[PDB]
């Protein structure tokens, strides 16, 4: 099934999920320069004051921090949404090298990973209606670079020895999300999709423009984990993002 390598990567989804060449697409490049400040752009509301963790699951693609979403505990609302959006994971992209690994890029410069929280819009009760949805999706991605470590990220990197191979979980509960969000909420927002199979067009990116630094020791550890199940051979999980997508006359709007 699909992956990130030659020969189920990228460029082969297409062929099971032909709304890869769709027509809202992601991720992009974000070209600072064209990019247009929004003045309907209500202020971002970020509300995780009361979140809940529950675990913590290697997908063979990448590792999920599931939440409980069943209530409004956490909610993303304002800037580019109508109505309420709410936490149900985060997870992440990375490289196998510092120069790569992000999903967005910025002026065509790539992160050395990327996080993303996803929401999804109350208005239609479960995430899998939501998904069917244009607007049913709101992602909060934030860009890391290398550099000094983040101690919010300590705890999803002491535990990840134990989940090591697909489809191993472990309790990650008492989580604070709050923990990996940068000073400032500047975004940049566009319409798009999920960046995985089977890359529905239901999602409304918020990109923030302030990176997180995160240690090349922490990095590392995200670098240990495997795309393959126990017992068999290792294969590193590394380059679980994919590359930007054209544009089409979308128009990126900047809340600063
Ligand atoms: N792991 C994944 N969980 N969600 C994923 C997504 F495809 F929906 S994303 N990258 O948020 O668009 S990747
Ligand atoms: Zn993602």
């Amino acid at each position: 099934h699909w992956g990130y390598g030659k020969h189920n990567g990228p460029e082969h989804w297409h062929k099971d999920f032909p709304i890869a060449k769709g027509e809202r697409q992601s991720p992009v490049d974000i070209d600072t320069h064209t990019a247009k400040y929004d003045p309907s752009l209500k202020p971002l509301s970020v509300s995780y004051d009361q979140a809940t963790s529950l675990r913590i699951l290697n997908n063979g693609h990448a590792f999920n921090v599931e939440f409980d979403d069943s209530q409004d505990k956490a909610v993303l609302k304002g800037g580019p949404l109508d109505g309420t959006y709410r936490l149900i994971q985060f997870h992440f992209h990375w490289g196998s090298l510092d120069g790569q690994g992000s999903e967005h890029t910025v002026d065509k410069k790539k992160y050395a990973a990327e996080l993303h929280l996803v929401h999804w819009n109350t208005k239609y009760g479960d995430f899998g209606k939501a998904v069917q949805q244009p607007d049913g999706l709101a992602v909060l991605g934030i860009f890391l670079k290398v550099g000094s470590a983040k101690p919010g990220l300590q705890k999803v990197v002491d535990v990840l020895d134990s989940i090591k191979t697909k489809g191993k979980s472990a309790d990650f509960t008492n989580f604070d999300p709050r923990g990996l969000l940068p000073e400032s909420l500047d975004y940049w927002t566009y319409p798009g999709s999920l960046t995985t199979p089977p890359l529905l067009e239901c999602v409304t990116w918020i990109v923030l423009k302030e990176p997180i630094s995160v240690s090349s020791e922490q990095v590392l550890k995200f670098r240990k984990l495997n795309f393959n199940g126990e017992g068999e051979p290792e294969e590193l999980m590394v380059d679980n993002w994919r590359p930007a997508q054209p544009l089409k006359n979308r128009q990126i709007k900047a809340s600063f």
